[PDB]
């Protein structure tokens, strides 16, 4: 936190009280004069001088979906974010509201003379005060409520927790000092991980336990109020107080205790704040009494699988695949889930699995995924091996077994196809088997009795046996599992040889096999990998202390291979094979390499990470579009101020008159999380022949004296090799001609 983006208002609006994020990601600001939002570019605000609206905002709280409801000297300001308007309800609302909290369908209300809930249907004010209900104070500044559906309340003197069975309040004993002579419960918050809720007092910082009682204090600053409360991407308890910005990790940690440098314009832009909100990506906005200090938080992005089926099931990924075709194949423990763009928004993500009505497996356990020389797929199972038929979108499984019993393929670790049209098949139990690949396909049953199979009788070290591998002049290497050194299968002669057994052995028991791009192979054992030259060579490294370990995957990646491991992620140059660690703590099972998105799947725990080949450094998420000003002849203009133009935000398609035909937009893709700002282009259909470019800093684009006829505005994001986006935001414009002015765009 050693730094900050600062963001001012205007000099009449210097101080920010609460911050909101709408559903789709527009941060919106209240100020001592009103409601602003700020794009990631520029400030807006949505009220008029002199008007009700005009108003110092002293907390905020999202309704429906469309609504800001505002905490005000007179009340309740409901501002309709979706339709730019104010829309007050009939409701007679107290004055000073300082705090709400939801619950449910009923809103909890935290004024300067009393404690309120207001039903949102029914629209019921219902009252909660001292000699009626054993508030210990009138006064409310905080108010939550916790996940466990239990509402906490903050007032001038006290803390207190509500009694749903009889409408009373139970106080919470907070200590009382002489030093006070009232007790400010300014700010409270709940944490989930540690299991408390933080409050916030004058000179203190206390943890209230809800499992047992207990109120510790865990922080004592000798003549500060904390005045607010969140939690960072990091876990990390920040308080802010009116000398600074305090932050907490754990009971033997330092605090960190961050304060404005008056001679420093990326210091903390002032040492009150009067509120902290956590974004949903995470970066800390500070709001207080000159301005608003923005920190940023950077990181790879992690993608959880109920983002791509939503369906909150869970998976542990083990093979991750791209097929010719286009599409992503991800399975693992619990299945395999066929789907599209990443991420993206849509998916038509399907998911495979043992029991599906719809899309059944014989097994949930994948092992691995490969598709062929004709680009027929295939994955292998604890439920033997299947085809995918894309026209039925179902699999197709297959018993297969030796001449003899048993050595069947129930349980199939790995599978690829040779030059000569044959799969080869790895097995634990059955060893490896060989198999006419059209005749297993044409196929009537059983149960196929296989062309040949690799046993231990006639070959192989063991007949558990994890990866086979081919060589670019024809052998088929084996990775075995428990076992020292691999075997070379020569499928000519049949010749089987077991190789490297000096040193593949005892704590360098080999467990991963892979082939590059230039022929060699690379093992991994516990400590290291080795690369061999399979024919002139037959040399290896080590990553240190640790050591323990081990390696859960390796892909290749340009000219180096990745590594993940227990500890973290290695890359190691193929050609030096010198080895670099990387930095989450999160441990990854399966990874891929996709060229020509140039970027890096990392698979893992109910979800998976994306990284480009080159992770210097983060993978920025796709942003839509927005318009987030329309200006007509120079003036800004929405629905709040005009009953003839609407919210550009939200319309595809604008019709204007003959003479609203100097227009101005601005653009933004929310860029809040982002040191650099994105570039674009953008062209005026029915005018432009070209693209424009606009200068990084300047999100503005301007068009001057329109004829009147239709127009499309098409605004693109420079993707990352200089080419325009595919996917850019469209405005349809229409400019009418004077004499079909009344279809002029109206409410």
């Amino acid at each position: 936190y050693q730094q900050f983006d600062n963001i001012y208002l205007g000099a009449e609006a210097s101080v920010v009280s609460c911050f909101l994020q709408d559903s789709e990601g527009l941060i919106w600001i209240g100020s001592n004069k009103g409601l602003f939002s700020y794009d990631g570019y520029s400030t807006q605000q949505h009220f008029t001088y002199g008007e009700n609206n005009n108003t110092r905002i002293y907390c905020g709280v999202i309704i429906d979906n469309t609504y800001l409801y505002m905490g005000t000297d007179n009340g309740i300001l409901v501002y309709n974010y979706r339709a730019d308007r104010y829309e007050q309800p009939e409701t007679d609302f107290p004055t000073d509201v300082r705090t709400m909290a939801l619950q449910g369908d009923t809103l909890w209300l935290g004024a300067l003379n009393g404690l309120y809930t207001y039903q949102l249907q029914s629209r019921k004010l219902t009252s909660f005060d001292t000699r009626r209900n054993g508030l210990p104070n009138n006064t409310i500044y905080s108010i939550i409520r916790t996940k466990d559906n239990q509402i906490y309340v903050g007032t001038y003197n006290g803390l207190c927790r509500y009694i749903p069975s009889n409408g009373k309040f139970e106080g919470i004993p907070l200590p009382v000092h002489s030093s006070q002579s009232n007790l400010f419960v300014n700010s409270l918050l709940e944490d989930t991980t540690r299991q408390c809720v933080w409050i916030g007092t004058e000179g203190y910082l206390f943890q209230y336990f809800p499992s047992t009682g207990q109120i510790k204090q865990t922080e004592a600053f000798h003549n500060n109020s904390i005045k607010s409360l969140a939690l960072d991407g990091n876990g990390d308890l920040l308080a802010g107080t009116d000398n600074g910005l305090y932050v907490y990790h754990n009971d033997t940690t330092p605090l960190q205790h961050i304060i404005h440098d008056s001679r420093n314009i990326q210091s903390l832009t002032n040492n009150i704040i009067w509120n902290i909100f956590a974004d949903q990506e995470h970066n800390i906005w500070l709001g207080t009494d000159y301005g608003i200090s923005l920190s940023r938080y950077n990181s790879l992005q992690f993608i959880p699988i109920s983002q791509i089926t939503g369906t909150g099931d869970g998976n542990q990924f083990y093979s991750l695949f791209r097929d010719s075709k286009g599409f992503y194949w991800f399975g693992g423990a619990n299945g395999l889930i066929r789907f599209t763009d990443p991420a993206g928004e849509r998916h038509d993500a399907i998911w495979y699995r043992m029991g599906d009505k719809t899309y059944p497996l014989s097994h949930n356990r994948i092992r691995h995924i490969y598709e062929d020389k004709e680009q027929q797929l295939w994955i292998a199972t604890d439920g033997s091996i299947n085809r995918y038929d894309y026209a039925t979108r179902q699999f197709i499984h297959y018993n297969i077994v030796d001449n003899t019993g048993t050595y069947n393929t129930n349980w199939t670790y790995y599978i690829f196809e040779d030059t000569a049209g044959q799969l080869w098949i790895s097995t634990c139990l059955g060893g490896i088997f060989v198999v006419d690949k059209h005749k297993l396909m044409q196929s009537t049953s059983g149960q196929y009795i296989a062309e040949q199979n690799y046993s231990v009788h006639n070959g192989l070290s063991g007949m558990f046996i994890n990866q086979i591998i081919p060589d670019n002049e024809g052998n088929v290497w084996v990775l075995l599992y428990n076992n020292k050194g691999i075997d070379k299968i020569n499928p000519r002669t049949r010749e089987v040889t077991k190789l490297f057994a000096d040193e593949l052995t005892g704590e360098k028991s080999p467990n991963y096999l892979l082939c590059d791009e230039d022929g060699l192979l690379w093992v991994g054992f516990h400590g290291g990998v080795m690369r061999i030259n399979p024919k002139d060579e037959s040399q290896s490294i080590s990553f240190g202390s640790f050591s323990n370990n081990e390696i859960l995957s390796m892909t290749c990646v340009k000219n180096s291979i990745w590594v993940s491991t227990t500890n973290g992620l290695w890359i190691i140059d193929r050609k030096t094979m010198d080895a670099r660690q990387q930095n989450t703590n999160k441990r990854f099972t399966s990874l891929l390499f996709d060229p020509k998105e140039d970027c890096v799947y990392l698979g893992g725990a109910d979800g998976f990470g994306i990284s480009h080949s080159n992770l210097e450094a983060t993978y920025q998420p796709e942003r839509p579009i927005l318009l987030t000003a329309l200006y007509i002849n120079n003036q800004l203009v929405s629905p709040r101020t005009r009953d003839d133009v609407p919210n550009i935000r939200y319309t595809n398609s604008i019709k204007l008159k003959y003479d609203q035909n100097n227009l101005s937009f601005e653009l933004s893709d929310l860029p809040y999380s982002l040191d650099e700002k994105n570039k674009f282009v953008y062209r005026l259909e029915g005018m432009d022949k070209e693209w424009n470019f606009l200068k990084s800093n300047i999100n503005r684009i301007t068009y001057s004296n329109l004829s009147y006829g239709n127009y499309q505005l098409i605004i693109s994001k420079l993707e990352r090799d200089g080419q325009p986006s595919n996917r850019p935001h469209i405005l349809n414009i229409r400019i009418l001609p004077p004499w079909l002015e009344h279809h002029h765009h109206h409410h």
